[PDB]
Formats: C-alpha cells, structure tokens, sequence
C-alpha cells in the first residue's frame, strides 16, 4: 500500500534450531540493515479478475541486495513478516534485486 518506497528497515532470522531438526527449540539472529522496500502482495497485485484468500505473499525490490525472502523474519515499517523465497536481479548495470517470497507453514509452525 506504499507502491514506491526506500525506509531504513532490519532484515533477521527466525529459524527452529540451525541443523536438521527443523522445530523442538527456536533461535533468533540478525541478517543486514538496508534501504529497501518490502511490501505484501495485496490479492493478485495486477487484479484484474477478482478472488479472495488471506495474504500470503511478499513482493520486494532492494538495490543488489538478495538477502530478503530466502528463509527469514524481517521488519520493514514496523511490521514483523516470515517468508521463503526466490532473489532476480533486473539485469543490464547490474543495480536492482527483485525478489518475490510466500507464506505457508511446516506442520505445527
């Protein structure tokens, strides 16, 4: 709901347990500090159709920062996210990241 933007915003981790016992006890980290744009997807973000269903996604654009949905919990503008995800980069100069990262869950969180 903030279409274009660039605040200063943290990047952290949550993740259950850094081996390959994915639950049982959580452990929180930082990431990196950036001037960045995280924001939420809305409904299908051109529209055009219609459909309904609770947010679960997350689209955002930082410069050549790739760090943002690849397995974190960041928060941008006050508001605390978790998402997975896959980093872009627009091309040519090599200046602009594109990322795009969803929600879902693993078994009882």
């Amino acid at each position: 709901m903030y279409e274009e933007f660039r605040d200063v915003i943290t990047f952290q981790s949550y993740v259950e347990q850094s081996n390959g016992e994915g639950g049982k006890t959580y452990k929180w980290v930082d990431e990196f500090t950036a001037a960045a744009h995280v924001q939420p997807i809305s409904q299908e973000e051109y529209y055009k159709a219609q459909q309904l269903q609770t947010p679960i996604g997350y689209n955002i654009y930082t410069p050549y920062d790739d760090r943002i949905d690849k397995k974190m919990r960041v928060i941008y503008r006050g508001k605390i996210v978790t998402f997975i995800g896959d980093p872009v980069d627009l091309s040519g100069l090599q200046e602009i990241t594109r990322i795009k990262g969803k929600e879902d869950g693993a078994y009882v969180g």
